[PDB]
């Protein structure tokens, strides 16, 4: 995240750290066995870590669970990244509890205008690399179809929303990608893709979570 802030601990309950040694994507807790993140996350070998605020010291509330499968969305194009959704089934439910806690599906889709708040602990430069320890946040409104069209001619699909600042200086960035955007306590965004970080005119891109509601539903419902 890069122009955030440092959340606090556990004030993102729903937030999950994706590692294989390491962290590499984010994901959102939505019921106590079934995380979402994006399709691009996807590799074998995921521990899904929960209740996590600095991801490189054991401080107390982190719940450690391997992933049982992971389910990318059939019609995911690696090429395009629309329909960039996965879910991951916990090989045992998670504790829920004030620090740990998941996060609403949405009913409706939200509107340009809405203020999000995005979470991560993904680059915080937009030029250079420098992951932090701790969960940074940052409140970004969704934009307009035709501004995110405009910054991304060609490339924005129906399953896909532009958030951020096109003045830069404030975006999501890589380390980022599979977390929530959460608009009114709803999962309304996956943190999908971007042109570089924070760059003028560059809005970050992201999977239209409303879209896939009943698939996640009747997903979950039949694994
Ligand atoms: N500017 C952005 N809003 C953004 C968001 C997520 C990203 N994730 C990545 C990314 C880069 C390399 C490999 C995997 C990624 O998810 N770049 C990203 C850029
Ligand atoms: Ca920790």
């Amino acid at each position: 995240i890069v122009g955030g802030y440092t959340c606090g601990a556990n004030t993102v309950p729903y937030q999950v750290s994706l590692n294989s040694g390491y962290h590499f994507c984010g994901g959102s807790l939505i019921n106590s066995q079934w995380v979402v993140s994006a399709a691009h996350c996807y590799k074998s070998g995921i521990q899904v870590r929960l209740g996590e605020d600095n991801i490189n010291v054991v401080e107390g509330n982190e719940q450690f669970i391997s992933a049982s499968k992971s389910i990318v969305h059939p019609s995911y194009n690696s090429n395009t990244l629309n329909n960039d959704i996965m879910l991951i089934k916990l090989k045992s439910a998670a504790s829920l509890n004030s620090r740990v806690a998941s996060i609403s599906l949405p009913t409706s889709c939200a509107s340009a205008g809405t203020q999000c708040l995005i979470s991560g602990w993904g680059n915080t430069k937009s030029s250079g690399t420098s992951y932090p320890d701790v969960l940074k946040c940052l409140k970004a409104p969704i934009l307009s179809d035709s501004s995110c069209k405009s910054a991304y001619p060609g490339q924005i699909t129906s399953n896909m929303f532009c958030a951020g600042y096109l003045e830069g200086g404030k975006d999501s960035c890589q380390g980022d990608s599979g977390g929530p955007v959460v608009c009114s306590g709803k999962l309304q965004g996956i943190v999908s893709w971007g042109s570089g970080c924070a760059q003028k005119n560059k809005p970050g891109v992201y999977t239209k979570v409303c879209n896939y509601v009943s698939w996640i539903k009747q997903t979950i419902a039949s694994n």
